[PDB]
């Protein structure tokens, strides 16, 4: 499955600098495959089998592939991922004007590593809400061009730099985007208004608020002497989003399938959607108890320069295939029946499979196995995974999507 | 008018991932412009009006533009830059095999900022020395392709990462280039040999040693909402090398002109070369006292997230022109005469000029008077530094006015 | 307006020293306004145009305005606030007898500031559960009188008192209520029986258990040279409770409206009440997705003596109007659409509006905007707010309640 798959990933990451864009990319692909969009606000006709997707807040998406069999007999085959990643968001009154520069004050979304955000050609994307012709409207904008940089302080002026210092997100992370007069006027909402005309043709009476993420304009790429790796932003968790979608779109059979890609993992929807798919009563409970959730989120590869952060018996290899993640304290829902099932699936697909627990010194109600492709450096602005692993994961999710029996 | 310089700089940086490659790029352009190479091993016949360059270790270059009058009478105009930048160099027995990976051990060259080298698509380039059927060869290689990465450790396994930790070069900086295990012979010198075949159609008997730097494969680029900035590796100090060379090739007037770009600044050539110009005896000392060296190396612009690392009266602006660097404890050789001269020179060429002095709580065995100047930058010694998209034009104009200058102090 | 609104607030705080008392004060206001209590054990018949309220544990209240067009088309407009505040609670067996004094052991409720509770004329109020003719009753009591003091230790005996010491809640916070003889014997439940007789004309067989809060007997008050401020206990969050009830009672139009004042916010109901207001499980998601929750809870005004605790670009000003609270990491669920709407709603209702974000180094599935009035000294026994802001908040909350169209 190539190469083609790895190229599909790179394009998908490119089109998705935010959870909003991620969602839009998933939906345009779902639509090209003939899934019809449902609006939660409207009444649903619903025809049995039955290809649908629904969004919430333009940043969460559920894909529903209804099969021949009653979900009360066959249960659901659910794959879960998330559409968000740690990053830096623009503040509501962002303009900072000092030493000739115009900067934008940012907050740190999620458990982001600060250091890798320095010295990158960053751009800006996300959702803008504005008033046009009286009505409230929302669009996505993506500046595409590299408009921003968080420069490092020179080592000459910070000689114990490599000894480590607590990077202060308030002081040290606002990006520079331009130079000002001064005195010159600076209106970031005016800049967004320009970007609305430019990107959308819309003229806008005033710009109200926004959810804008800086991101790396350097694309994901295949790296390594023998091309054994993929480097890029947002692998956690768009690698899983892409994988599950590719598995859903190419799945054999007529099983009841769901793809759930939710927002804010990194900080109800599925339940309300499912309760609408089912004639209420014991139907919900009977379908869900026959179901299985494969929760796909990146795993930690044992890192060669940091090998002792891992249990020696449980250090996943990049390109060694999907990792089954166990944690007895319910950090992962995986148990012997869901783990045993997934393990059996990989064997029948001839896909290699690994295990991970952490070092011991470190709500729908569905059965769940937690898996993930091994990865280095989450959540940096540029994470690392293996170039063989996407084909592995797509193979077994596709096998799972086509599985008649579940535990 | 300004954008071709910047385009040329981006091209120059791309072709120069190492000091060896920068010297090669500089030399290629000089030859295209009519400068001819002198070998230091050989006798020189230098006629006036002549255009020469000189090379040492394939990583230092001196470019000579001999003028109408003897340098004994009218002096030298000298611009200095350097061809090296902090980076990671491959060790001589580099193969590290563990957890299924192949890695290359690296030493840190210069005062590199470690953290920015993480999570970068790295490639490998430099000089390779080998024995071929059966003589001693040196060639330059550039894998071009992204072959290596130094991944960060996940924050889940280093939760107090943003509080800082002392990054250990021996431990945390060896890059991953491939996967091994279940076997398997890993021999780096053999990989170099395939790279010799692939790049030069050359095969080798045995590869002996090599000087190879890892570099960022992401090109330099113009950035900012109004394109005010240039980002890239090696702005320290290929920015000045470019600037100096553009200015040398296009400067008007006669006048004796010198471009000196030396290696190992980040850690005798010039003096020996200048002496082989001019007659024996007192000719040298007399020429040098009528001479002036503009040492061009990047300055620090005042950083708006770190503004108090600067003196509030001496905070250079990106795109505010060349900076005169003063340190009366001779960290810079600038004195009031050479600073005065350069200031006069900028004012005549309509080029804006700034001053820098360090916060007070923080050549030349030739004996040439010197002014130290630089274009203001951020993130000096990072894998990716920042500079003004306007400053290069500013610098080339004033160096051009310097090379054309009739009089010196 | 304003002076009358502020007097109403003051009276409300006085009437409400506990969650139980806040709920009772809300309940008797609504009933005066014609709202009829719905018992959760009963079956409900709700007509259009209905005005209802329902309580739980006598300390949470949900008031409901049913309009004419169905929640399936128009959704609900919901205002959220909470009934509780940080304070000190009497323990089950509280009598401490030492040094001639009677004291009551107290546990610290919520994230209270300890120092301000010292040297205050405290009283005691809350719920008493007792047995009367073997029947088992609960009544509210309010001693009203200043019956307790937690005195500071004199600076002469604690000379570095101004250097700060860790205040130990178990040791330094039990208040003094009386003096005791040599061996005089004290029974707190006996004093509670006398208060039952005193306040309700009731004798108890035996007093069983209780939930009693100490509170300051100093009334809320307008303060400042130009009367720009209001000072009082429990401004977090009875300020919002009061503002929401005014807004609900005076709201024009006939749209579907909810006021949610819950208990225990400072350490299920809403969903269960909403589900009983509309048929299927398809109707729930449809109506909730068309709804909007303005979650109203005090924000932090930038304090002139601690101004560096705020972001310089996001320092809300007392009497500056409601504050839209923002946090990408969902400490506040505000997004660009619900912020846009609220900002619009303020600007075309002529109320000034402010944004808040923290310094970067510091459910039922409904869209939400977190907003609050700017406040000083939050979780102290005596908090500070603007004497102009309550009028602002009531104005825009009413504007909200009369909004036909929601994001
Ligand atoms: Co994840
Ligand atoms: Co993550
Ligand atoms: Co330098
Ligand atoms: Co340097
Ligand atoms: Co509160
Ligand atoms: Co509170």
């Amino acid at each position: 499955m190539r190469a083609e798959l790895n190229q599909g990933l790179i394009d998908f990451l490119k089109a998705s600098p935010t959870p909003f864009h991620a969602t839009a990319s998933l939906a345009r692909r779902l639509e090209a495959a003939g899934y019809r969009r449902l609006d939660e606000r409207d009444a649903w006709h619903t025809e049995t089998g039955g290809r649908y997707y629904v969004t919430r807040n333009d940043s969460s998406l559920i894909a529903i592939r209804l099969g021949r069999r009653s979900p009360l007999e066959s249960g659901f085959r659910l794959v879960g991922a998330h559409t968000d990643s740690p990053c830096l968001r623009v503040k509501p009154n962002p303009e900072i004007a000092r030493n000739g520069f115009l900067q934008l004050g940012v907050e740190v979304y999620g458990g982001a590593l600060f250091a890798p955000w320095f010295d990158r050609d960053l751009s800006l994307a996300g959702r803008v809400t504005f008033r046009a012709n009286g009505k409230l409207e929302s669009r996505l904008v993506d500046f595409r061009k590299a408009i921003a940089v968080i420069p490092n302080l020179a080592i000459h002026l910070n000689r114990a730099a490599n000894e480590g210092w607590p990077i202060n997100a308030q002081n040290e992370l606002p990006p520079i985007i331009a130079q000002l007069a001064p005195g010159e006027a600076a209106d970031f909402r005016l800049l967004l208004d320009e970007q609305l005309l430019r990107e959308h043709g819309i003229t806008a009476d005033v710009v109200l608020d926004y959810e804008l993420s800086f991101y790396d304009t350097q694309s994901a790429a295949v790296v390594g002497l023998n091309d054994e790796f993929i480097a890029g932003a947002r692998l956690d968790n768009l690698l899983s989003c892409h994988a599950g979608l590719e598995a859903l779109l190419n799945a054999e059979g007529d099983e009841n399938c769901i793809l759930v890609c939710t927002d804010h993992e990194e900080v109800p929807f599925l339940e309300q959607v499912l309760r609408r798919l089912l004639p209420e009563g014991d139907a919900f409970s009977r379908a869900i108890q026959r179901s299985l959730l494969v929760s796909a989120d990146n795993a930690h590869g044992v890192h060669p320069n940091y090998a002792d952060r891992h249990d020696a018996n449980h250090g996943p290899a990049l390109n060694g295939g999907p990792v089954i993640k166990i944690n007895s304290n319910q950090r992962y829902a995986t148990n012997s029946e869901t783990a045993g099932f997934f393990r059996h699936l990989c064997q029948d697909s001839e896909v290699p499979v690994q295990s991970f627990v952490t070092r011991s010194d470190m709500q729908v109600g569905v059965r769940t196995v937690d898996i993930g492709l091994p990865t280095f450096a989450m959540h940096s602005i540029r994470e690392l995974a293996g170039s063989h692993d996407l084909a592995h994961l797509v193979k077994v999710l596709g096998a799972f999507y086509a599985s008649s029996e579940l535990p």
